[PDB]
């Protein structure tokens, strides 16, 4: 079964573990490119009472940098939110905890906004379908394709 963290029936403490960024998308495409603070490659996630813990790594050169985010449950059900590069919120439209995840976060800083949307697998790759249906979401979100980044081939340090 699947689930959305602002659902009723969610479970956080199944989305514990090791993660893999599949896809990444933004209607700041530069976010997520090459060298984008954004272009972040999630490798587990530590599910605590009211925050996150997320371990990423970022890449330059084939050269990985860790780097970790607490976040907290904000006063939204399935919100959470944390500090990083200005000021962000994210909640997990869907997920069926065993295979996909897909996350939905908003950024604010200095005034400016932008929207960062991905696909995470439980393992380094995920079905076509899927990755279709996340393409999908992000059209509903305003992302076009041209601003959909596949990191499956590139995720691996």
């Amino acid at each position: 079964e699947e689930a959305s963290s602002t659902g009723r029936n969610f479970n956080v403490e199944k989305i514990n573990g090791e993660w893999h960024t599949i896809i990444l998308a933004s209607d700041k495409r530069e976010k997520i490119e090459d060298n984008g603070n954004f272009r972040l490659f999630l490798e587990q996630i530590h599910v605590l009472e009211k925050s996150l813990v997320l371990k990423f790594h970022t890449v330059r050169d084939e050269e990985c940098s860790e780097l970790s985010m607490v976040a907290d449950k904000t006063e939204k059900a399935g919100e959470y939110s944390v500090t990083y590069d200005g000021f962000n919120t994210f909640t997990i439209p869907k997920t069926d905890y065993d295979n996909f995840l897909m996350a939905h976060l908003i950024n604010e800083k200095d005034g400016e906004t932008f929207q960062l949307m991905g696909l995470f697998g439980r393992e380094p790759d995920l079905s076509s379908d899927i990755k279709e249906r996340f393409a999908q979401l992000c059209e509903e979100h305003g992302i076009l394709r041209e601003n959909i980044i596949d990191l499956s081939n590139a995720n691996r340090c």
